[PDB]
């Protein structure tokens, strides 16, 4: 019943999946630890060797899926990897969402977390997609993460090259394959950037908890080709589906140069803590208070301000805000930056505004930000891309990813 090769343990009744063309996962053990095993033909009939080899430079970051040990002895190879609790797929089918909290967002961050590493070591994955994205089993502490895993794509491009040829293998698993590696008139090389844009796709598959952006299976790849996707669950008045459409329209642009690197996805503030997304509201402000109105930066930040701001964002905020206002007063309902001046003014007075103007707003900072977010669901997003031209700025650092 149990099955031996080397340091290579498990049971082939406890079959974990597959891979294709033969390939199969068992559970199983390898020195005192708990792996899956894969099963893949010899290097005769597999060519596996340079890619399990990329595997091994990548596996110490802790979102690229730790690998122990392969051996060879059988008709096949084993490969033995750190045994999970489930893949993305599974947890997106399977999990309630309702209780699981920031948890979704932050196996996103360590999936980007994990692509990053990646793409700074020159490997581009080429097939990302939920089933690739492996759930750990809690740790002591009973936290989880996500691993990418699945090298079988995976190429190493040489150092002056930015680009891979797409004649160069399978394009990666249908549904989830960048426009320019099937498109029949395209002039341009793919580049790290479908990994990007098969990580939109994941980002929204997540967060819709199940959907995905080019449709239903069967018109996906199409869609991709014509460029038809759609968001529906991104409501335009929340402000979490706002910062989340605008993060997840750019990863998956037809131009693949529209589409943000792994780097700045990290800094997108759809993983902003309310914390942090107050701090850069306060930032902001002390960072315009002394520029002019006709200046760049100012003028950048009002055009479209009165939406954002809905037309008089003084006729927004509860009554005891405002009448805290009024006792010096002259304020500009239509400015955006007048808006962030009253928040900043607010959150360093906030020690001393009357008990119903602190319990209107709530506990600075998290229920203090959201009064705003929820008030304004454009604000923040407008803001963070009017402010782009501050991002070279070392206060902006936080914020925005730049050389
Ligand atoms: O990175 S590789 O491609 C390196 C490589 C590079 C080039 C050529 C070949 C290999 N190897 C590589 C890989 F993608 C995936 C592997 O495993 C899997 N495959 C398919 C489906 C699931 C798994 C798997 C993995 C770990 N845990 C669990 N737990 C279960 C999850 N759901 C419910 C419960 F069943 C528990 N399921 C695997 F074992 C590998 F070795």
């Amino acid at each position: 019943s149990v099955v031996i090769v080397g340091k290579i343990s498990f049971c082939p009744k406890d079959v974990l999946g597959h891979g294709a063309e033969g390939t199969i996962v068992y559970r199983g053990m390898f020195d005192n630890r708990d792996v899956a095993v894969k099963r893949i033909l010899p290097e005769c009939f597999s060519f596996a060797d340079r890619e399990v080899q990329l595997l091994r430079e990548s596996d110490e970051h802790p979102n690229v899926i730790r690998y122990f040990c392969t051996e060879k002895d059988r008709q096949f190879q084993y490969i033995a990897i750190e045994l999970c609790a489930a893949t993305l797929q599974e947890y997106v089918e399977q999990k309630d969402f309702a209780h699981l909290g920031l948890e979704p967002i932050t196996l996103l961050q360590q999936t980007t977390s994990g692509l990053a590493h990646l793409h700074s070591l020159n490997i581009v994955h080429r097939n990302l997609k939920p089933h690739n994205i492996l759930i750990s089993m809690p740790n002591a502490h009973g936290k989880i993460k996500a691993m990418i895993s699945d090298f079988g794509l995976c190429k190493k491009l040489a150092v002056g090259r930015h680009s891979f040829s797409r004649r160069s293998g399978v394009p990666g698993t249908e549904g989830w394959i960048a426009p320019e590696m099937l498109s029949e008139d395209c002039k341009e090389n793919p580049t790290y950037t479908v990994d990007i844009f098969s990580a939109g796709c994941v980002f929204y598959y997540v967060i819709s908890e199940g959907s995905h952006p080019f449709g239903k299976s069967l018109q996906r790849q199409a869609n991709i080709l014509l460029g038809a996707c759609s968001l529906d669950c991104l409501h335009p008045e929340k402000h979490e589906d706002v910062i989340a459409r605008e993060l997840i329209e750019k990863m998956i642009a037809m131009d693949p140069q529209k589409r943000p690197s792994a780097k700045h996805v990290l800094k997108h503030p759809f993983f902003w803590s309310l914390e942090k997304q107050l701090q850069f509201f306060q930032d902001v402000s002390d960072r315009i208070e002394k520029e002019s109105l006709d200046g760049p930066i100012v003028k950048q930040l009002e055009r479209g301000g009165r939406a954002v701001v809905k037309m008089d964002w003084r006729e927004n905020i509860t009554v005891p805000l405002q009448t805290d206002l009024r006792k010096f007063r002259t304020y500009k309902g239509g400015s955006v930056r007048d808006l962030l001046r009253a928040m900043r003014n607010k959150k360093h007075h906030y020690r001393e505004l009357p008990a119903e103007v602190r319990e209107t707003l709530g506990s600075l900072p998290d229920d203090f930000v959201c009064y705003f977010t929820s008030r304004f669901p454009h604000l923040l997003a407008h803001t963070y891309r009017a402010m782009e031209l501050c991002s070279h700025e070392r206060l902006f650092q936080p914020y925005y990813f730049h050389e």
